Order: structure tokens, then sequence, then C-alpha cells
């Protein structure tokens, strides 16, 4: 239609998903662009392509990789979606919703996430890192909030308070990691402006950034956030940093995609360890 | 489909209420979360579910009360919206517009606008009330404003000056019943934020709003001003404060709806007797 | 449906138009509200109604004029839209960018827009020109972008860069042209702020832009310059001041469209003559 993400839809996926699996996660994983290699080394892993779940949002319009990922890493067991779905897209409200209920239903209780971002705070560089601690959440205060149309209940309230929406412990477990490893010196905490996107922040808009507190800017990550603090599943966030937008409008220098690319490339398989590293050690609550 | 907001659809719409009530009202109110008493108190009232009106909108998916209720307060005749509309359900431009629109062919002049709202401004304690006297209408500068959408020529111009939007003698009488009723230490102007939500304001939004001149900020009230402004009815919006969410990103405090709700029945009746008062007063021009 | 503003689509309105006029268009206008007269005093033109063109956007809700126009100015080929299509009137993203990628099509590699637009810097008064820089997109931020759907490849890529969205050389050129003709006095630069609309910024909105470092503020421009910038095509930008925002806030003056539209009367004639001048002596690249 696309279908409503309420209780009865999430439930049918569900029960597709765990008849084709017989991996009850507990934890979910959604990568950024270019840092989905962790997916491809999940053990003993059940690849379920999107379009055979019940319910499962059509993406063949977007085209490229769409399949929910399930198996264990660092002996836990989790589901990863494998071709995020990014509200640019012109997905819906319910289509970005299903897909973390579902989540929710097969047993996740811990989301991790990583995005390219750009950065505003000026301490930040192409290539270093950003735990998530707030976001600045433009479409959600001009009435294009992910949570916006009838509340489901069965997942959630009416009103959910995002002031603990990113786990403080999940923060500080991978702070401790990054200094276990000796790469702390490229991990920051910082806020996230959702830009809906898909063009990159102007150089105008990024100075506004700048003026409004954000750290980092990007197009992904707040709609997932909310709908797992919505159902009560915990997140943590961490952004990688394609490029300073500051420095560039200062500087007249561009962004691209290749460029985004470029950077999860030299990142990615330092990324990969340490979120190996957080799914192994986060705590068996 | 939803129906378009026109002048057809809201005069066979106003047909039907007044053959079913002998009420022209001068007055009209919509009350915010859990400050709807007054409504229970109306005089030789008449209850119009919203689902026997024709072309009023579908409320059944959100479900919990849709009437209008016809009748007096303080000599005066008035409709009140019973169960108001809120755009985080999902409802149309054309769905909020089409009540007020009514309203304003029965022969509404005057609309009170109750809210609960989180306290952007040092200044505001829970419990508070602030005359708004101005707003940020994130959606609108977003593409989401309320009027978006062919303009409806019968009821007023395609591009509304909002400056006079809140009429400034309502504001001076609304403040003196305070001030002769010793209350009026309880009673702020400020400007109003509106946040589109369902999720209230996060902590770094509330930062922002600080630093952008925002008093208070609430997911309502913005839209019904513009239908009215448009259509040439004066308002009156005043805002409860339920929390300070400055103080309480600052101290790591939550919000939640029953907390709202909680200040909601701390002044309910003494905001009943104010708009009683004001009722009573306001100028029959 | 609307019909989505793709390769096939695009091509079978070039199609027509090729057929019904032999001009190559090089150059396409978009002309602000009360200066369109150059459209006029095209020579040779060929007047084609949107309503009479394959996949064009229906636009007869709205009414009033809707042509594209080809002809001769300054021995230049160029196309005009006599009847520009704002967002605020709920046109989708495909509607506007339709419209655009057919100018693609067509040949147009420089496009010329004027807008009338609210002051925000202090330093601008009515009748002033603003050369625009670069622009704070609302919408943008808030996923109303016009680019938010599916990409269309064929006319350029997932994620565009924005900063150089305002050609350089092109404001130069206007800038030098207004020197040679002595009304330099008149001319400045600036960021200008999509506001969604269509009620005019208000008084506290007005406050907040001033904040963010906007110059000007209005309800176009913006996703035209994003679809153009999209495919490739170089833009130049002008707004013309209707009024003060920031001094009409101080002084509560009002707002509206007659005093837009006179405005624009007052400064049609020199816009003409300086835009006729500017295609005349646009570099042949
Ligand atoms: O946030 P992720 O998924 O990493 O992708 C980010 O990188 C792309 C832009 O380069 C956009 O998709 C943006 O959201
Ligand atoms: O604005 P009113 O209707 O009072 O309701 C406000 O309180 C609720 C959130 O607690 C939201 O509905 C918000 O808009
Ligand atoms: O931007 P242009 O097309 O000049 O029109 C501007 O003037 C009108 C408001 O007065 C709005 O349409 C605004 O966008
Ligand atoms: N500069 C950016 C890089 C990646 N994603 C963004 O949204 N912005
Ligand atoms: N803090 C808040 C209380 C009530 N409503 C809001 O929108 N925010
Ligand atoms: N003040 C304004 C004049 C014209 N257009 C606007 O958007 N605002």
């Amino acid at each position: 239609t696309p279908v409503v993400a309420n209780y009865e839809n999430a439930s049918m996926a569900a029960d597709y998903i765990k008849r084709v699996s017989n991996v009850l996660p507990d934890i979910g994983i959604i990568c950024g662009s270019g840092l989905g290699k962790l997916i491809e080394e999940i053990e003993e892993r059940k690849v379920i392509p999107y379009i055979n779940i019940p319910n499962f949002p059509k993406t063949t319009v977007a085209g490229h990789v769409g399949n929910l990922v399930l198996g264990s890493v660092g002996g836990r067991k989790i589901v990863a979606m494998q071709g995020r779905l990014h509200m640019y897209e012109g997905y819906s409200n319910q289509e970005i919703a299903l897909p973390i209920r579902v989540m929710k239903l097969l047993g996740v209780r811990v989301l991790l996430i990583t995005n390219l971002a750009g950065g505003i705070n000026r301490k930040l560089k192409s290539g270093d890192f950003v735990l998530i601690k707030g976001h600045i959440n433009f479409p959600g205060l001009g009435l294009n909030n992910v949570l916006v149309g009838p509340n489901q209940d069965e997942f959630g309230p009416r009103f959910p308070d995002l002031s603990n929406a990113y786990d403080r412990l999940l923060q500080q477990l991978a702070l401790k990691i990054a200094q276990e490893n000796d790469f702390q010196d490229l991990v920051h905490e910082g806020v996230y402006a959702f830009n809906g996107g898909p063009t990159y922040e102007s150089p105008d808009e990024s100075n506004m950034l700048l003026k409004l507190g954000c750290d980092v800017v990007g197009m992904s990550t707040v709609p997932e956030v909310i709908i797992a603090c919505h159902c009560g599943i915990k997140v943590l966030a961490v952004s990688l940093i394609a490029n300073n937008s500051i420095l560039d409008a200062e500087n007249d220098v561009s962004i691209n995609h290749e460029k985004v690319l470029a950077v999860a490339e030299k990142r990615a398989d330092l990324l990969q360890m340490w979120f190996k590293e957080i799914i192994t050690r986060l705590p068996l609550d």
C-alpha cells in the first residue's frame, strides 16, 4: 500500500523469519554507506531478501541490496539490515518503522547503528568517529517525524521522551574499547543534526548548524533511533566523519559520495573490529 | 478522501449543525490535554459527534472523544471542539482546516485556544500560563504549513500576514482578569515554537529553541491559529507549562504524558474559571 | 498521477515542444511575481500552454497563466515559464522537477531566476536587489527537499553538492551590468531562506532568520535551483526586496501581496532591461 507498521503486520513478518532461520537475535545492526563488511562475516548466517518477507517495504525502485541477515557474531545472536532504508528515497513512516518493529518482535533489545556524516564541530577531521549523544531532528520539528500517524500502542507510547534515546553505558563501552586499542584519539561525542536530504548540507546550512549546537550532520539514523526508542530498544549510534563541512565552506571545497565512500573504505576494517568487540562485550541484560 | 476544506463542503457541515442546534455561536473554543472541563459546563448544550457531521474528518483511527458541543457560557453562544485534531496523528491540511472554517460559517469571530507545552524560557515553571504573542512554525518553514495546497479564496487570501494573528486586546483582557483574581504571578507572555511531534523536543532541540528566541514549545495550536487568521477570526492562545525542558535537560529529567496530565489537573479548575470570565467579558464587537 | 519526472516522460514533453517550435533554447528563465514582462517581449515567440504539453503538471486548480514561451532575446534562444509553479500550492516534487528537466533536454545550460522576497539583513530596503549566493533550505532539512524520492540517474547524482549552485561568474556579470548603468547602489548579495509558505514569515520567524545568517526570505527559487544543479544547469537567482521584515516586526507594519506587487511594478522595467542585457552578454560557453 505500503502496509501499516502495526502489530499484526510486524508479527506476520517475524513469523516468516522465525520459520526460515532458527536465530532468535538479541542485537540488531544497521550499517552506514560502505560500512557493511561485518554483515558478510556473520557466522552460520541466513540471508533473507526483503522481497521474500511478508509486509517488508518494497525497495526495487531504489534497487541495490536488500536483505535481512541473521546469525552469530562474537558469540551473540544478531540480525542485520543489509541495505538501509533512507527517508530521502521516499519511504514512508510505515516503511521505515516496520523492520525495526520486526526486530523488536524477534527479540532485539540493543540496536547498533553506523552512518557517514559531515563534521560541523571544528574539532572533527575526516576519518574521525563521533558517538552520538543527542540529536536535532529537523524533519521531526517540521511535521515529518517518523512517528507521525496513528500510534501503534502495542509497540510504545503516543509521546516518547528522547532524552535517553542514546544509551550512556553503550557510549561508555564503545569508548572503553577504543581506549583499549589506542584509537581513542579518533573518538569524539556529539549532537547529530538530521538533514532529510538528499542534497548535502549547503555551506550556509552548515554555518547555521554550527550556530545551533550541532556537531555532525547526516541523512539517516534519527528515524531508526526514534522507532527503537519508542519500542524500548537501546541504541548506540556512531558517525564516521567524511569531511568537515565548516572548513569546506571556508575553503570552497566540494563534497561528493565518492569522497564519502573513500573515507568509509579507510575506516571500514577498524569500525568492523570495534563493533565486533562491542557486540561481544555489551551487557547480556 | 479526505474531502477538501472548501466553501461548499464547509457549508454542508454548517447546514447540518444549524439544523441540529439552534445555536449560532459567536465564540469557538479548542482545549488542551486535560483542559476540557469547561465544555462539560456549557449550558443548554447540544453534543454533535463529528462522525454525524457531513464532511467532518474521520477520527476513528485515533479514537477517543470527537464531538462538536454548542451552547451558552457566561451569556455568550459558543461552539467547542471536544477532541482536538493534532497534526502528529496524520490529519491532512484539509482535515484540520474544515472544522475551523465551519466555525467561521456558523458565526464564530473569536477563537480561544489552550494547550499544554514545554517551557524553554528560564523564567517558566510547571503550572505557569503563557499568553502566546507570536510563534515559530517549523512545519510552515519546512513546506508543511497547514495552508499548503490550493487557496480557498472564499475564506481568505493566498498569502496571510501573521503579525497580528494573536489579538493584543484579548491578551490584555486575559491578563487583566488574572490580575483581578491575584494569579498574575503565574501569567507570562511568550513565543510558541511548533514542534510537529509526537516525540517531545529532545534536550538538544530544547537548547536550540532557547537560542532561537522561543519561550515555549508544543505540538498544536499554530495550525488552528493560521486557519483562523486566514479567515479573519481573532485568536487568544494560552499555554499551560507542563515542565521546563531546559532545566530538565540540565538535570537529566524525563517528560511524559502522565506528568503533563498531572499539571493539567492541577490548573484545570483555575483555567476553566479564567476562560469563563474571558468569554463573559470579551468585547461584543 | 502526477507522472514521475523521469527520462522517458521529460523526453516525451521535449519531443512535443521541438515539434511545435523550432527553437532550441540555450537559456531558461523563471520570473517572480509581477516580473514577467520580459516574456511578453520575446521575439519570434511561440506560446505553448502547459496543458498542451505531454506530462506537464496540471495547474488548473490554481488557475492563472501557464505557458512555456520560446523565442529570442538579445540574439539568444530562450525558453520561459510563464506562470511559475510554487510548492505552497501543493505541487509535488515530480511536478516541480519535470519542467526544469525538459529545459535540460531542450538544450538549456543557464537558468535565470527572479523572485520577490522579504528583507532580513538590516541593510536591505524595499526595491533593492539581492544576488543570491547561497541558501538555507528549511524544507530540505525537514524531509521536504524537492529531490526526495527515487533518483533519476539520467539527470544527475543521488547526492548533489550545492556549494556551487549559484554560479559566481553570473553574479559577477549581473553586478558589472548594474555598475555600467549606475544602479549598483541597489544591488547586494545574500543568503536566501526558503520558507515553504504560503503565510509570510511571522515576526518571530524573521527574528530567528536574522540570528541564523539569512539575508532574505521567500517561498520559491530553491526547488528550481536544486533541480537545475542536479542536472548541471548553471543558475543566477535575483531577489527583489518587497519589504524589510525585521523593521516591520519592530514597527508593527504588515505585509501583503498588494504591497509586494507594487514593489514589483516599481522595479519591473529596470529588472527587464538588466536581464535582457545579462542574456545578451552571458558567456556563450
Ligand atoms: O547515513 P548513511 O547511511 O551512512 O549514508 C550517508 O551517506 C550518504 C551521503 O553520502 C547518505 O546516505 C548519508 O545518510
Ligand atoms: O497541545 P495540547 O493539545 O494541549 O497537547 C499537548 O500535550 C500532548 C503531549 O503531552 C500533545 O498533544 C501536545 O500538543
Ligand atoms: O518568489 P516569487 O515567485 O516572486 O513569489 C513570491 O511573492 C509571493 C508572496 O507575496 C510568493 O509567491 C513568493 O514566492
Ligand atoms: N557531508 C556529508 C557526508 C556524508 N553524509 C552527509 O549527510 N553529509
Ligand atoms: N514538554 C512538553 C509538554 C507538553 N507538550 C509538549 O509538546 N512538550
Ligand atoms: N515579505 C515577503 C515578500 C515576498 N515574499 C515573501 O516570501 N516574503
